[PDB]
């Protein structure tokens, strides 16, 4: 059973990291309550130091995951609602093209063509930041087109944490990590664990709240468990993480959530490809909005793909399996590939 899981990880993962030339990569699988770790490859090829399960990478756009559940907590607090105007948890939005954006257009993409990153003139500064959205104009209609945006869900992040009167780093260090019991899930890593931090191989506005985690294997499958039973967790996160599994509208195959992204469970490894592919990241796509928000359980597979530069991460469960899956690589290898070595372990499961 031990010599069964250990052949259908490696079988999955070995190709791969061959073919994508990846120096490391830490798989956690939660499978019917129980964690698996498999660590391949080196944290850095300078020093020889190995991946472990508690090797630190980058997790890009899965950083937006954490961000969802710190607004599922100002939700769950009745710091705000998804229906709220944007330019309510902040007045120097008053006036803004903002008055007319809800948060939820934020969370999901849909504010009206926000573009993927900041432009280059928009440094890590606050004023820069501020003058940037209130001179900011839609191409096209809120709640229209879902274009992945950076400034979308960075803005969506800002204000959760505005609408919670501390800031959005100080939250997530002080709150949302010590509540989820994870002490190895920085936005700032510590001096002290600088050592277990793996080396990439190839400071924005709003970068935390889109792009900031670093965290290990084990802590985010720590994350993964949470998110297969809120119902563990004391009730106002219960109700934060609740909060990430509501679908909003379609794209394709892929029902957009808070963070996660769901898909019926079973699909084609091809189609899980789609959904997760260059065209998805880089152009707009008329949404199919629901009736009604609908619970992303049962037979679905909830994933969210996240890069740096160096860096290529990839996490998926199936609630209605209690399978979890981390798969944390410091190359950034195509989205494809992650796909195809998760798709071939929950598959095997």
């Amino acid at each position: 059973p031990a010599d069964r899981l250990k052949a259908l990880v490696d079988a999955a993962v070995q190709p791969v990291m061959k073919a994508n030339d990846i120096p490391g990569l830490a798989v956690a699988i939660s499978l019917k309550g129980e964690p698996h770790y498999f660590s391949y490859g080196l944290a850095s090829k300078e020093d020889g130091r190995r991946v472990t399960p508690e090797t630190l990478f980058e997790i890009g756009s899965v950083s937006k995951t954490f961000t969802a559940t710190l607004a599922g907590y100002a939700l769950a607090q009745d710091k705000m609602r998804l229906d709220d105007r944007a330019s309510q948890h902040w007045p120097a939005l008053q006036g803004s093209r903002f008055d007319g954006i809800s948060l939820l257009d934020l969370a999901t993409y849909t504010a009206g063509g926000l573009p993927l990153q900041f432009p280059d003139s928009v440094q890590k500064d606050q004023a820069q930041i501020r003058d940037y959205y209130r001179q900011w104009q839609p191409t096209y209609a809120p709640g229209s087109q879902r274009l992945y945006s950076n400034p979308s869900i960075g803005l969506f992040g800002y204000l959760a944490a505005r609408s919670l009167g501390q800031p959005f780093e100080r939250l997530m260090e002080q709150q949302v990590f010590p509540a989820l019991g994870l002490e190895q899930t920085h936005l700032d890593v510590p001096e002290a664990a600088l050592a277990q931090y793996a080396q990439g191989y190839g400071p924005g506005p709003l970068d935390a709240e889109g792009h900031g985690v670093k965290t290990s294997a084990a802590d985010l499958l720590r994350f993964v468990d949470a998110n297969l039973h809120p119902e563990r967790l004391d009730r106002p996160w219960a109700q934060a993480l609740d909060a990430t599994h509501r679908g909003y509208y379609k794209v394709g195959d892929m029902t957009q959530g808070l963070g996660w992204e769901a898909y019926d469970w079973p699909i084609s490894l091809k189609r899980l490809q789609a959904g997760n592919s260059t065209p998805m990241a880089l152009q707009p796509h008329r949404i199919a909005r629901l009736p009604a928000p609908q619970a992303l359980e049962g037979q679905r597979l909830l994933n969210k793909t996240g890069s740096t530069n160096g860096f290529g991460a990839y996490v998926a469960f199936v609630p209605g399996r209690d399978l979890g899956l981390v798969i944390l690589a410091n190359r950034n290898y195509p989205n494809a590939e992650r796909v195809k070595i998760a798709y071939a372990i929950l598959s095997g499961l």
